[PDB]
């Protein structure tokens, strides 16, 4: 096994109480490091999420910290589960490395 490589902190989040908000999840994920996009899914008719949701980290380093943390914790009686997933298309032109 290889600790892993950079590229980006997409990560596939699912199992989420329909008592969390779209900020409660925000503050959950932050702690661990900046967060570079939430995706929050709400039904148009129940005005309820899925129990699913896409937590997008600025950096790797962090996404790890998180997936192996996270990755088998209960918030609000509901196991938040978390997998690794990368962006399977040719969106990202290259990934540069700046400092």
């Amino acid at each position: 096994g290889s600790s892993g490589s950079s590229g980006s902190g997409r990560l596939f989040v699912r199992n989420l109480s329909y008592t969390s908000s779209e900020e409660d999840l925000e503050k959950l994920f932050s702690a661990y490091g900046p967060l570079s996009e939430l995706h929050y899914p709400i039904d148009s008719l129940t005005k309820k999420p899925k129990g699913f949701a896409f937590v997008t980290f600025m950096f790797p380093e962090h996404a790890v910290k998180a997936y192996a943390e996270v990755d088998g914790q209960v918030f609000q009686g509901r196991m938040l589960h978390v997998l690794p997933s990368t962006i399977k298309k040719e969106a990202s032109q290259s990934g540069p490395s700046s400092g």
